[PDB]
């Protein structure tokens, strides 16, 4: 279940863990989402996030 206290994000090194997926998966469904998310010990909204972030070009400048 939940636990802990909302405090801080987890270490940018959790990130590089999806950056794989998303080098080929630009756009995964979400069919795709959840599954990678069980992958990543996340959730299939922090997930969600982190994509929609990405595509529009906020977790790095440099997209490819």
């Amino acid at each position: 279940g939940s636990s802990g206290s909302s405090g801080q994000p987890p270490l940018k090194n959790l990130l590089s863990l999806l950056k794989a997926y998303y080098a080929l998966n630009a756009q995964p469904s979400a069919e795709e989402l959840s599954k990678i998310a069980d992958s990543v010990n996340l959730p299939l909204d922090v997930v969600k996030k982190w994509f929609e972030k990405m595509q529009a070009g906020q977790i790095s400048v440099q997209s490819s």
